[PDB]
């Protein structure tokens, strides 16, 4: 069930940066195969020119502008252990999820600091932080603390009372929780919506790197 989440999850983040070059994808197992709309996302997130993109259809185009991608990542201090340029170009579904949550990491969640405190570690506190006065909340993860719907729709409250009526809220419903969330963030904080509240609630854990992706940007959001 992990890639189910993380294939909506992270397809939907990398959209969410895609669309402010006028573009998309569909099929994250296909669609940054040849390179051309991976590199353009690492230039979205980071601000940074790539060297110019090959538009040859061959394999060897699509190689070369891989490598312009990992080659970028690389130097950003990603160590790229077991991504490889090849199986990448070749379209393996594994590996090219991991690749966009190495990226997601860097780019989203790296350089989140809150009192000495940073990335997963970093933006564990400050949910925690905004979400103290919830008496029905407790983040102790980016998973299982997240499966009823409340955390999230407590991070919304916290900076945005006026779109949320909290007390209203219970456990008792967690998918409407997560929808309730999610379409208010997409709504009014320009947030997509990126994860299916069914696979959250319907899994005893649900997955960790959607969560913290989905999250991360309610951190960015409101700072």
């Amino acid at each position: 069930a992990w890639e189910k989440q993380q294939r909506k999850t992270f397809t939907a983040w990398c959209n969410s940066h895609l669309r402010k070059a006028g573009t998309q994808i569909e099929n994250i197992e296909e669609d940054f195969r040849n390179g051309l709309k991976l590199m353009l996302l690492l230039e979205v997130i980071s601000g940074e020119r790539l060297p110019k993109p090959d538009r040859g259809k061959m394999r060897f185009h699509k190689i070369a502008n891989v490598n312009k991608a990992l080659d970028y990542i690389a130097s950003k201090g990603v160590k790229l252990v077991s991504i490889g340029t090849e199986e990448i170009v070749d379209g393996n579904v594994k590996m090219t999820l991991g690749m966009i949550w190495t990226i997601i990491l860097r780019f989203a969640i790296q350089d989140i600091s809150v009192e000495e405190t940073s990335a997963k570690e970093g933006l564990l506190l400050w949910c925690q932080r905004k979400t103290a006065p919830y008496r029905n909340v407790n983040i102790q993860n980016f998973h299982t603390s997240w499966k009823d719907g409340l955390g999230l729709c407590a991070l919304i409250h916290r900076h945005r009372p006026d779109l949320i009526d909290y007390s209203k809220l219970n456990k008792d419903d967690p998918i409407g929780n997560i929808n309730l969330a999610m379409e208010i963030a997409e709504k009014h904080l320009d947030i997509p919506k990126m994860l299916d509240a069914e696979d959250i609630v319907n899994t005893p854990k649900p997955d960790e790197r959607a969560i913290m992706t989905y999250v991360s940007c309610f951190y960015h959001a409101f700072a």
